């Protein structure tokens, strides 16, 4: 069930749109961000930030 987005280094943030929207922005929870668009996966099985 896990997601699709970007995340930012500078903001070291994950965002994408949840799988109803309602997550959002989800700070880089370690292995901070490579480069503003760097492609992520929201799992929702924990909760991370695949960035």
């Amino acid at each position: 069930a896990t997601y699709n987005g970007k995340c930012y280094k500078k903001d070291n943030i994950c965002k994408y749109k949840a799988q109803s929207g309602k997550t959002a922005i989800c700070k880089c929870y370690v292995k901070k961000c490579p480069r503003d668009g760097a492609k992520c996966e929201f799992d929702s099985y924990k909760g991370k930030c695949y960035c």
